[PDB]
């Protein structure tokens, strides 16, 4: 009724189990709001590094559950920012912790336990990387139903870790919610800021064995033993030239991607779940040879080792000086091998016709730590236990 009255939400009690073999926020169903924040660790020794991960585990445990946060002593600063009121609600919140290559340098003595393919992001030919938006010691992926819940969670982290963490860069994004599909039917993949369904050909996140071979680091693999059940995280802040894209004919938009815009169907199919048959189209008349999906996934037995699980968000910043809207895709994908995953796929995508409307400006390579298995475990414990003494 009244203007400033808060909107009503029925999803404030949405929750996800923080514990598990894997961290949440990868195979977890993606909510409407996301945020990636990169940090630099200011720990002076191993004692401070241990306190950082223990404090991170304690705060994420509470933020992903909720509880009373009213400061009963007004002489002290409030324990909570108060954005969600005196009682914190979960609101589908998940926080995923990933570490970068710079965390495994001379500073912290973790160099021995570095994952094999964890490296520093090198600029691709179409890139225009901004130094203040790249790399970092650590990333925290915030995902919730609303951006305010993510901001409240980021407020909590920096309030409880003001000296051990330095905020490097951040990017918030959303995905457009849709009306519920027919009862018992799967929803469509959310659309990006280019108007296309994004995530249709993603590998089945419900297929556990497929996620074990392509997304999750398996025990017994060549990676260090502590890194089992982890995953490589690739972040790319890609700017969309939306004015020139909206001037492009629809047939050109679909030829560039290889998918019908409205239905999300391939050039030789009818449904979004359909996949193209490149064996029947060797010369690329139905699906162009330089199409986005054809270059990213040629659908050969060798290309199967390059599958990636994408989890992007649509981000929108301000406006530049010549009048163009600064908006694009917060690209996030996960893979058991970063070199085999995003790095090989992006190498195939170098020179694609989609680059006419793309401009990557930030991001980095990080390794998502394995999940917290029990109450006596905490995030990064297996990494700290692998580098003891
Ligand atoms: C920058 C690195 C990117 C990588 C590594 C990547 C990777 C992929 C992969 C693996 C697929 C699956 C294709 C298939 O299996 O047939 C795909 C499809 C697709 N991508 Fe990307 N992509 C990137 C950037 C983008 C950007 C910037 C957009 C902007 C709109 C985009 C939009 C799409 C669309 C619409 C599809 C088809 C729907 C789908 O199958 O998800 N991609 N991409
Ligand atoms: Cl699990
Ligand atoms: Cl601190
Ligand atoms: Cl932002
Ligand atoms: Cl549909
Ligand atoms: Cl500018
Ligand atoms: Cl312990």
């Amino acid at each position: 009724a009244k203007v400033t009255e808060a909107p009503k939400s029925e999803k404030t009690q949405d929750r996800h189990d923080y514990q598990g073999q894997h961290q949440t926020g990868i195979v977890t169903p993606r909510p409407a709001a996301g945020m990636m924040v990169a940090f630099d660790v200011l720990a002076s020794d191993r004692e401070d590094l241990e306190r950082l991960f223990r404090t991170l585990d304690e705060r994420i445990r509470f933020l992903m559950t909720g509880g009373a946060v009213a400061q009963v002593d007004p002489k002290l600063p409030p324990v909570d920012s108060g954005i969600l009121g005196p009682v914190v609600v979960p609101d589908n919140l998940t926080i995923t912790v990933s570490v970068g290559e710079s965390l495994f340098d001379e500073r912290f003595g973790l160099a021995e336990a570095k994952p094999k393919r964890l490296s520093r992001m090198v600029g691709f030919p179409n890139d225009a990387l901004e130094a203040d938006q790249c790399h970092g010691d650590l990333t925290l992926q915030f995902c919730a139903n609303t951006p305010d819940s993510n901001i409240h969670a980021l407020r909590d982290i920096v309030k409880n870790l003001p000296d051990l963490l330095f905020v490097r860069w951040k990017q918030e994004g959303t995905v457009p919610p849709q009306a519920p599909a027919k009862p018992g039917e799967p929803e469509q993949s959310a659309r990006n800021f280019l108007g296309f369904r994004d995530g249709s050909a993603n590998p089945d996140s419900n297929d556990a064995r497929l996620m074990d071979t392509r997304v999750w680091v398996q025990p017994g693999s060549d990676e260090p033993a502590w890194a089992a059940h982890g995953s490589y995280q690739a972040v790319r802040i890609i700017r969309n030239f939306v004015e020139r894209w909206d001037r492009t004919p629809l047939q050109e938009q679909e030829n560039i991607f290889g998918r019908v815009k409205t239905t999300g169907a391939p050039m030789d199919g009818r449904l979004e779940s359909d996949v193209p048959d490149y064996a029947k189209d060797p010369e690329g008349k139905i699906t162009k040879l330089d199409a986005h999906i054809r270059l990213a996934n040629p659908r050969t037995p060798e290309s199967q080792q390059n599958l990636i699980l994408r989890r992007p968000f649509n981000y929108s910043n301000g406006v530049n000086k010549n009048g163009q809207l600064d908006m694009g895709l917060l690209f996030i994908c996960y893979q058991a091998d970063l070199e085999k995953g995003f790095i090989t796929v992006q190498t195939r995508l170098n020179g694609e016709p989609l680059e006419e409307y793309l401009k990557p400006v930030g991001g980095g390579y990080f390794f998502t730590l394995p999940g917290v298995t029990g109450a006596q475990d905490f995030i990064g414990r297996s990494l700290l236990d692998a580098t003891k003494t």
